[PDB]
């Protein structure tokens, strides 16, 4: 036991196969299956789990009603085995709020969740079960992280945090931890105008964490991480092919220093990007506008090249049925020679989009790289809205 | 590995920060979930995890009828994993009995229930899940106990008991066990004039108690204990900020060594604060008169000084909502320098307060110290009583 | 970590202590829990588990209709933590069958089952969770055993079996084992003149197994067993307090070698007692008649003279209450220099005595032996047959 | 901790006793029971776990409705305690498709699951819980898989894996894998014509798979495997008992070499014999038209003399019950100079033949091999459809 040192690159990745899905919507029908929302998965030396945010509530309960809400005093931070649903027999109570991020370092798991109202809340930071460090809302406006893994290195666990307006200048900072600790802490620097909800991994030393500008951009932001000097550089990815939600047609080019405006209805989806030169993958939803259908693009030089575009594609979820928020994570303990990335998508059910229930939850699906080219069929929910009328 | 010593001294307290959550009503509502009352929490070398004793029931089911009542055969202290809700499938059964306590000495748990007829009572002692000593009632009136944990020091954990009326002066005893088995036993000494339901924490060599006079007191009575000598001393809290409900208003000054009355309708309720010069914090309902909001209010010198008054406050549970018994607990075994006090509230649902139900049952919260500024909103119940009507 | 010898005499007992109740009936009434009936405990070097025949349905399912009937191919023997109800979740299957056995040798735990049809029925004994033996009928007529646990000596489990009519004289061998493997099979010798149903416990490294003559005595036949020499004496118990059910009026006199005959309707019941010189207890329903109510009797010398009679007793189950099957169990790895007594009493519902719904079921109490004088109380089911129509 | 080999032989089998039986649909009937098929049974150095492929819903929900339906990407391999019901609560899921097999090596599992569309499947081969290969469909047409555990020895795991027509001839390959990494990939060679679904188990240094022709045969293929020269032969079951369903009455010979034709109305169903000379036992539905009944018959010399008739018979399940899919596995980690045979029984409740409900499912029942007479019965599924209407 040791702590993970980020000394393999990436894996090629020629196409995604099926790691887990949790049909937790369909089980959730007739079984008591926790509403949820803004899942991810996260691993360790033993294996992987799934995570998301309980409300509190079964999903045939009568307390669903209203679960459309993102913040309350019923919400937690849950962990379970990976390909299970998340039931109150079989989940991990990691932290109590309503946005977090988690990560095992090779020793223990930090997990850290906010909590309070919007003008006053708190971040817990637990280590190995416990609570260890508290950090005060600095600009008074939801303080918030991640909402999928963060990732460790020599011990030091950098995580992303906003806090201030959505839809303005907010005040975004890098806390590194060491076993819960904060060892330092930076302010956002570079080019990237507005960090929501980083989609971060790592590899050869460097941790990339791929965001949401909930402000001005269709074009994610990158932030690089160095944990061992605690530095950070900000910018957009360059790809004309734009992957936030809503966003407006590809360009002819992308912008690496500014973020490319347009899109309706929506500001912003939480997603993610692998950044391997050649070896470059953008995931986004299928609709320009909504958070339907779910791709992953193939996009060489995605990181450093505006005219760069796709050269293959798989579909993860057809563009019929509801997706989500999507993450990376990797399952950094694998006996392979390199880190082999990951995705999860979350599948929302219900609210908004599904008006005929009272309720919003949601289901997991998850992927990993092959360098094989697999055919693909499309991983959508699978439950039937007319089940719970 | 190696008993408790209680060698740290309490940390700093400027605000508290959310540990647990259970939402156990609201997700009772549809999942099977146990009856309970009289929850409280207990930490060991691993983590911790909560307690309470089920009425044998679960809460939408038919036998929920009736569970405002306080003893039967069916109720049994059980544990789980904090911050899950209680279940029949994810719930150790402590001990049988209807008042209970428990304590970790950091070697094995101690768990102590009583049970039996009103006149004829009996507490069973157990120890590394063992049944290792019977104690029978000594004054045939309700032999019973905390209701919250205990606390050890060199393998020596102190228990205050009563046996005796509500109502009027009664027979605490304080039995000092080591591996379940009785080390000595002393009759209640000092100047609290009834004893009740001890809320009670460690530090610096000293053990605190800080109770329920169901007799004549709104202001707490404290037993102070030195567990190497097994002897103790009994007073009240100085503090004019009364704690106990129900109470009158606060007077100019308490009183160190006689009960402060008054109040209606009702004699007491489980408490608790951490006493410790300057970093004082005391609990208590919002109402004067009702088990509705919960505050905790820094009031130094509180043990000392009559005149003491508070000078910061949080507000846990908002008072347009129910609260309940609260008591002390600490991870002792946390990796930090000091002790940080913790607490629990619980919340009660049902009778006799919404009697448009034919239960009683509760929920939990629990905080710890932070020597932060945090801000904090109400972690009430949050469950709908319409929906079980 | 070694094998468990019967070095320790029996613990002096003055009256009997709660040790687990798991309230089953009550909480199945809403809650997933398998129907049961002939339960029992059994101790390992970690803790005690509650054991019982499944009938391979819940309480409130449609299947639970007809569970009345005692042998079908849907009946295994489950395990399940002490305290918890047993649920489809929560419990282990030892083996398949509608008769069975277990006990731990100090390193792994032994359990048997029979299965098959009346004329034709065998056991599989299981050691450490593999099947090892298979014992075919050897009378054609219902091969079964205990219901409760066996106990082991030195590696040596000897185990009770009968095979013939319920009705007249029977087949009764007393098989013994080691790791699962027959060392030695001996036919019935002595004054016993029918066995079934043995309770059996261990004490100064000798086994006393109390059982039930369902042929014709109302006093209880009592196997002496030398788990060394691996032979065996039988006889009757002595005392003129008559422990079957159903059974006459105690006569004058017992008999010590031939059985006492009459009561009304019923034939017998799986019951037990623990025998110890001054030192012994002996159990019963309270019912001559009936499977109602059931006591504790303090009778010296129960074993050897035919006088004796109590002189002490405690009410476990009020006669307004039915009761059902009760066996002998002790924690032979308990942490005292004496094996201290226990026994559970099996708390039948409904039919035949309550035909007002469907099933058969029963929940289970389980108590041990005190030094001190406790006061005591009725541990009934508790569950209200009226929820059930 | 080592890998296992196969260099003892086959354990002498006169009768079959009873291992395991979940009840699954008696229970699900009401409780959270997950909708299954193709289960089987597989082992490991602590014991044996029941498998299946979960339909992603609960028995009585109404995602239960149209499960009839083989393949959808709600499917997944889960594993359980083996005897327990598979619950959302209780299993483990393995890989996601809607065909698998698994096997331990002695050191950890192998699980692999087929999944996507039927012109686009591809394998996913799991390793100690984590995704090592991928595997695309070679032929576009239902890349499959045995449906009932695979066999190890000195680390080399084969697998018999078929894509093409169900109906016409297939491209059958023979995958060799370690530590779930292909050491070799073979096309199958021999006199089989048509490979589904093969039952493995191994003796004496060698694998017998038992398979299905569903093109022509009503006798069944059997490929033999050496895991050391990673090399195989196929033909067919010698014997004249023919044992796929549908299938004709038995001839006055069988053959070696071909497939014999005729029966109606299906084509095929997995099952599985034990072939060892004299010591040959043959599973079979008691129907030759339908998937009711099952039988076992020992055929002396089944495997190589096509005049080979029944010299014993055990009704496993009576021909008034449905049966379904059976296959081979053995505990290779019993305390045994010799490998016991043992194989399941699925017991298919609901559609097509119960057509008064939406759904199929199935329950299990397993037995392995005794040298005793023991004595039988029927282990059918025990539950009413019409508690399901
Ligand atoms: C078994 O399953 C596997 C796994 O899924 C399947 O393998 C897959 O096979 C397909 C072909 O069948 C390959 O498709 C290739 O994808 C790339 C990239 O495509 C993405 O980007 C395109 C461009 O997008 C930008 O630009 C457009 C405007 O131009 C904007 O609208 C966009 O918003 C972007 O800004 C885009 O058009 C693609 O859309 C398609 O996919 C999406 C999902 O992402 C769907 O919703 C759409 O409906 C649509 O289907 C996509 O987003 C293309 O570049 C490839 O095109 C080349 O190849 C074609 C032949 O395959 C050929 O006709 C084209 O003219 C073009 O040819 C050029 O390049 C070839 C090399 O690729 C040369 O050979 C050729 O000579 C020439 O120079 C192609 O469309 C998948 O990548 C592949 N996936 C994997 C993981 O292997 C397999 O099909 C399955 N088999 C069966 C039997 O089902
Ligand atoms: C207590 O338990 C013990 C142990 O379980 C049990 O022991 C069994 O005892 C019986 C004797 O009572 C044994 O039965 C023997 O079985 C031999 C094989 O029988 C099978 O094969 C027969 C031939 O099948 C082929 O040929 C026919 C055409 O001829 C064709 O239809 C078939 O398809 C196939 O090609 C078959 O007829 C027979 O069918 C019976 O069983 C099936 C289920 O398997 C059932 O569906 C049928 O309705 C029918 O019952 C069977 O499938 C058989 O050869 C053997 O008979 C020879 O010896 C007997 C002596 O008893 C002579 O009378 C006779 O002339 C034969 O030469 C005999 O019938 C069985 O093997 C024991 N099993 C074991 C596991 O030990 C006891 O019976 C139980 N006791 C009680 C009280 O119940
Ligand atoms: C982010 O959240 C932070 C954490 O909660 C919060 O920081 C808080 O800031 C507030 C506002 O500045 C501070 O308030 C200060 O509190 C002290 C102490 O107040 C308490 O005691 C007094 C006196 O009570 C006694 O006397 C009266 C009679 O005069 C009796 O009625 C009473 O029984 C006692 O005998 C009391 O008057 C106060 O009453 C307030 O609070 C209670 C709840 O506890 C309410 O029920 C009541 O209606 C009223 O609101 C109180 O009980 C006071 O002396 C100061 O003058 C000042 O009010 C908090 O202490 C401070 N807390 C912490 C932990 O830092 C931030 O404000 C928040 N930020 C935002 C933007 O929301
Ligand atoms: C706190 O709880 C304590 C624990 O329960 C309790 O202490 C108990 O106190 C009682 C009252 O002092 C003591 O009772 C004594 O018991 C002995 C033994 O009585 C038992 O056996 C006799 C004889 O039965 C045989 O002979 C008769 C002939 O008539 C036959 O019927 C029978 O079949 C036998 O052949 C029997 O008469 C007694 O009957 C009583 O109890 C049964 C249940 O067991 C009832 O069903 C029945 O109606 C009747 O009440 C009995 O079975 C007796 O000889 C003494 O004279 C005296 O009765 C308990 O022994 C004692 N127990 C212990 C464990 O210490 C405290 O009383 C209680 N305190 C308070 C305040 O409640
Ligand atoms: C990751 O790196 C840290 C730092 O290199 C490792 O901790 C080291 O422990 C080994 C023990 O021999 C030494 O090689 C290093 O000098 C240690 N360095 C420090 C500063 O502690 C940790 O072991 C590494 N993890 C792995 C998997 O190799
Ligand atoms: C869903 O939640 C809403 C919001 O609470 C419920 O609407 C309330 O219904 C209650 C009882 O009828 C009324 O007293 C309130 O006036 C309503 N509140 C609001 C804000 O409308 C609604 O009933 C819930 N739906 C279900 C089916 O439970
Ligand atoms: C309980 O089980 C009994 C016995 O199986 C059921 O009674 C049978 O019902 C069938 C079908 O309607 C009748 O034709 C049989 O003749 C009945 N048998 C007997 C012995 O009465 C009964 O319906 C079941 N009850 C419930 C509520 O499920
Ligand atoms: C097959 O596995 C068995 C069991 O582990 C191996 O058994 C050992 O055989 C050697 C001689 O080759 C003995 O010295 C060991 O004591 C045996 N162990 C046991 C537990 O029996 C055997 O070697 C293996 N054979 C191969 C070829 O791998
Ligand atoms: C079971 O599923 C079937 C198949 O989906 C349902 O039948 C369909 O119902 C839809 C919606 O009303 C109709 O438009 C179609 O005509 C039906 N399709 C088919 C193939 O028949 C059926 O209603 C479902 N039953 C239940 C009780 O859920
Ligand atoms: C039990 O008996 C053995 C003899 O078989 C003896 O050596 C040993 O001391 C005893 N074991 C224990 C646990 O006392
Ligand atoms: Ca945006
Ligand atoms: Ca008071
Ligand atoms: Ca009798
Ligand atoms: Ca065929």
């Amino acid at each position: 036991r040791t702590f993970l040192n980020l000394t393999k690159p990436l894996c090629e990745v020629n196409s995604w196969h099926i790691l887990s899905k949790d049909n937790a919507i369909r089980i959730g029908e007739d079984a008591h299956i926790l509403v949820t929302r803004e899942p991810y998965l996260s691993c360790d030396p033993q294996g992987c789990r799934m995570f998301a945010l309980s409300q509190g509530t079964t999903l045939r309960g009568r307390h669903a009603n209203g679960t459309i809400h993102d913040r309350s005093p019923f919400r937690a931070l849950i962990s379970w085995e990976m390909g299970q649903a998340p039931s109150p027999y079989n989940t991990r109570v990691e932290c109590i709020g309503w946005s977090s991020t988690s990560c095992h370092d090779g020793m223990s798991r930090m997990s850290i969740c906010m909590s309070g109202p919007n003008n006053n809340a708190s971040a817990v930071v637990w280590y190995g079960g416990r609570p260890i460090t508290e950090i005060p809302s600095w600009a008074g406006n939801i303080l918030r992280t991640q909402e999928s893994e963060c990732v460790c290195h020599k011990g030091v666990c950098p995580v992303v945090m906003t806090d201030g307006p959505a839809n303005n200048r907010a005040a975004t900072k890098i806390i590194y931890f060491k076993e819960g600790k904060i060892q330092k802490i930076e302010e956002l620097a570079g080019n990237a105008q507005h960090i929501e909800e980083c989609s971060c991994y790592g590899a050869g030393g460097v941790i990339k964490c791929i965001c949401r500008d909930n402000w001005k951009g269709a074009n994610r932001p990158v932030i690089t991480i160095d944990p061992e000097m605690m530095t950070h550089t900000s910018k957009y990815l360059c790809s004309k092919v734009l992957t936030d939600t809503s966003r407006p047609n590809d360009p002819t080019n992308g912008n690496c220093d500014a973020p490319i405006t347009g899109g309706s209805p929506d500001p912003g989806v939480k997603g993610f990007a692998f950044l391997d030169g050649e070896n470059s993958w953008l995931g986004r939803t299928i609709s320009k506008d909504s958070r339907s259908g779910y791709e992953m693009l193939k996009v060489p030089n995605a990181e450093t090249d505006i005219q760069s575009g796709p050269i293959s594609n798989q579909v993860i979820v057809n563009n019929q049925n509801w997706s989500g928020y999507s993450g990376a994570f990797i399952d950094y303990w694998a006996n392979k020679e390199c880190f082999n990335p990951c995705f999860y998508v979350e599948l929302i059910r219900g609210r908004p989009k599904e008006s005929s229930v009272l309720w919003t939850s949601n289901s997991i699906v998850a992927l990993c790289g092959s360098k094989k080219r697999l055919g693909s069929w499309s991983w959508h929910d699978g439950a039937e809205i007319i089940y719970f009328e």
